[PDB]
């Protein structure tokens, strides 16, 4: 599968959704200027590979201590 | 009730959780440096007033198109 789109400061983050941009050390940007690029995800039916640990309801440990699916993010200790 | 703590760039955002900082036009920062100040919320038992529309369950429209509670945020059109 294709890698998820790079986003945020220095492209250190990855798009987990159309409006979600996260990096392990950066945290998660939801609906901010940093996640603007991620809008392209809506035009790629191809699911992407982040390589992050699965979590919650079909989620992914998008960042340290944060579990996000394509539309939400929750603080999760298990993601540390 | 006390107003919620200010956070983010130019203090235009406010803390909805210990790790969540949002601004109507800025979007939401979950676990990012912008939300570091929000940790202080953990040492304030009393609830704060954000003056924002309710949403989901316990959630508040923290930003245009985003509903958040103390530990999570979700893209929500009802918040636009």
């Amino acid at each position: 599968l294709r890698q998820c789109l790079p986003c945020g400061p220095g492209g250190k983050g990855r798009c987990f959704g159309p409006s979600i941009c996260c990096g392990d050390e950066l945290g998660c940007f939801v609906g901010t200027a940093e996640a603007l690029r991620c809008q392209e995800e809506n035009y790629l039916p191809s699911p992407c590979q982040s390589g992050q640990k699965p979590c919650g309801s079909g989620g992914r440990c998008a960042a340290a201590g944060i579990c996000c699916n394509d539309e939400s993010c929750v603080t999760e200790p298990e993601c540390r």
